């Protein structure tokens, strides 16, 4: 027969597949593996406990192997493998969901509910931005691959590829493939191929970029039945070890999680926030800067007020005042080819800078795509000053934009500003173990954790 | 302002004191301590998970620091410090408590508004008033106490005290006292009393000299237990932390096995058993919290919880009672002949070599031969008794024969259930017929520090 876990996976596969059926996309070989009951029972999982935030966890008929969960989370008939479910931004009862001048009071504390889903090394963060569900950040009938980001995005009946990002969007019965970024409000019954960057707000704003596959695949790709490969993968994996070490484990206004890696000649300035799963190596953090979960900052200097979003990687770079580095960005200079970024620049999500020569980006530029040199930069950037005049359609190679450039640019300024603001929490991670043998091996029993009266 | 744990303890104390108010007994200083929140948060607890037995745990408003829990257990508004709650023998739905009523439900342990310190809870409910519920409520228990098949309520159980197969209500049972009396209501049992009482036609009493007892074990309010017995166990609790091929045999991974220990066939060595240079003959059974050291046990020997055997040679089917301390040495070796029954809370501390003949009943305090004479009797002579007998500090009323058979029946049944008589087919038992201890952690800071949150663990549908 099949073990409970082997059966659990097949049922998830089947539920996801029926929902995705119109996309003729089979998740099976992305999920399915060798005697997982044996692989999974090897692992603990961890749940956060805080004196200051009332606990809620409900784990029912699931596996959690190697996962960390924080906040209020239900895991139902699911399998989470080395994922991070971060419910620290979830709203509380009596708080309001605000929408186009309406305010909807929450009946109950917001929870993250994961149901009939398989999440592999996936980060789930922020909260519900869909007024259909203000009390629940629902992920159901979903598969997500390594280093995916489900950021403030209700997801159902969908597939989220490796290093794919879904941002403040409702995802319904859709495929978002590796290294694709989606911020569209809603994505319904779609198939987004790999290496697409897509922003869409209303009917007067739309940005699209598309990576040359031949180039992208070197950094990240994945084939069904096999796990992801490429530079980005090597990069994160080769460092996961150092994260282990730090788990087992001076500047005014600064906060540095114990759950961050801090390495070499790192200098933490004032008002600097370094969150968990942040990785700093020889990092000079200028006043006001903010490293976020799952970002890497290496042999770099950030002058001031720089925000690095989740999955953001910065190597051998010098950043000025208030640079915003988007999701999953790979900004690699070297010692022979240093990278400079001028004040106020916005580096769009999923930007890959991999220098062959020294490069300096001038202040007040919007940057995207693939950049190795000066020519590439010219083909993959524009100044705020020029772009802010745009009212219509612009094409620059693999990039198209439709709408007003001013408000677009402003959407990014507001976002860094809000992060730097809000930015300016006492808890530990408790162990949870699975069945060690027999049929239920690798499964966790039905567990309900809550506060004492 | 008090923390949640400090407050929890006070609440417990106040409840238990109301129960005990007619005895004017204050449990306060036995329970209470310095910044307990800081101390208890330093510890993990453990719950047993089986693929084979449906899990049930419910922990509400409690601290579990350093404790181990197994089987169907509810812990409510309680503080359990380094205790062992063992529900492995609880009954199941459809089984039949003889008095025959059926159980309509699986039997559950419920501990509520109690404080249990290095206490062993075992067996099940022997009260026909409460067949489906083994309750321990408004109770305080001190180190190395046994609550064995005994419902307790509004009571105090002293250090190394044992309450066996009895319902204990608004009573104080003091240190190293053994009670098996069916029910013990509104009583006060002083230290070092051994009391068995069945119906109206049976009663046994022994009493230790206090000057003597106190050297082995004593406790005063506000302080923890002292004495030889305390130094003995504590000097070894370390070897336990570390730890945490014979036909028909079963040795727990959670047991200590040391030196030149030999595990015979059909041998059952349970968790928290401690063997060191123990030759364990076929059928023998080392239970939780027992110690067997520099000893040879010939066969079918059962050593009850707390039983300690040192530098001894035991024959065939010796029954060593609860919390016994049987110490010989190399210059003073101890021999116990076939079939002997060593009553609960027996203390042998040899000054000279001593051999106990086969088919003897032993109790009390024994260092030499003179003492042995004063503190034992042959089954053959005792079986003749129908009436009253006195032997020094020992008193007996009833029929000696039935009394003896009550012991024999027990060892025999234990052996049997243990699968001591495994032929390779029939006589199958525990030693032949599986879980892990999983961790739980408390709150590490603030107000709730040292507390565990509310946890409900159950099977998947
Ligand atoms: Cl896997
Ligand atoms: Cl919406
Ligand atoms: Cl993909
Ligand atoms: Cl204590
Ligand atoms: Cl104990
Ligand atoms: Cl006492």
């Amino acid at each position: 027969g099949m073990t409970q876990l082997e059966l659990l996976l097949e049922r998830i596969i089947d539920r996801v597949n029926v929902n995705l059926r119109h996309q003729k996309f089979d998740v099976g070989d992305y999920v399915r593996r060798q005697t997982p009951h044996l692989h999974y029972s090897k692992f603990y999982a961890f749940y956060g406990l805080s004196a200051d935030d009332p606990v809620h966890f409900h784990f029912k008929n699931s596996s959690l192997a190697g996962s960390y969960l924080l906040g209020r989370v239900n895991v139902l008939h699911s399998a989470l493998y080395k994922s991070d479910i971060r419910g620290d931004e979830l709203k509380r009862k009596g708080q309001h969901f605000v929408c186009d001048g309406k305010m909807i009071p929450l009946h109950d504390d917001e929870v993250i509910t994961i149901k009939d889903s398989f999440l592999n090394k996936t980060l789930v963060h922020s909260n519900s931005h869909d007024p259909e569900s203000p009390e629940e950040f629902t992920i159901r009938n979903t598969v997500a691959m390594p280093y995916a980001n489900i950021h403030g995005s209700l997801t159902e009946g969908s597939f989220i590829g490796s290093f794919a990002t879904v941002d403040l969007s409702t995802i319904h019965n859709s495929v978002v493939r590796y290294f694709s970024y989606v911020q569209t409000g809603e994505l319904v019954g779609k198939c987004v191929e790999p290496g697409q960057i897509w922003i869409k707000s209303g009917d007067e704003l739309e940005f699209h970029y598309s990576f040359d596959k031949a180039i992208l695949d070197k950094y990240i790709s994945q084939e069904a039945g096999s796990c992801p490969t490429g530079v980005l993968m090597e990069f994160v994996e080769v460092r996961q070890e150092d994260f282990e070490e730090v788990f087992a484990s001076s500047a005014s206004g600064a906060s540095v999680s114990g759950y961050a890696v801090i390495k070499g000649d790192t200098v933490i300035g004032e008002n600097v926030l370094v969150s968990q799963r942040a990785y700093l190596d020889n990092a000079w953090m200028g006043k006001g800067s903010n490293a976020q979960e799952n970002c890497y900052i290496i042999n770099s200097r950030l002058e001031r007020n720089c925000v690095t979003a989740h999955g953001g990687k910065i190597i051998n770079a010098h950043l000025g005042d208030m640079i915003f580095t988007g999701f999953n960005s790979f900004l690699q200079g070297s010692e022979s080819s240093p990278l400079k970024i001028g004040d106020g620049c916005v580096v769009m999500p999923h930007t890959i800078i991999d220098l062959e020569e020294p490069l300096e980006i001038p202040a007040g530029h919007l940057v995207w795509g693939y950049i190795r040199n000066k020519a590439d930069l010219a083909a993959h950037s524009i100044s705020f000053e020029e772009f802010a005049k745009v009212d219509g359609e612009v094409t620059m190679g693999r990039m198209t934009f439709r709408g007003k450039g001013g408000p677009f640019l402003d959407s990014f300024k507001k976002r860094i500003k809000r992060i730097l603001s809000e930015n300016g929490k006492n808890f530990t991670f408790n162990i949870i173990q699975p069945y060690q043998d027999g049929d239920p091996r690798g499964m966790y029993p039905t567990i309900l954790i809550q506060p004492n009266n």
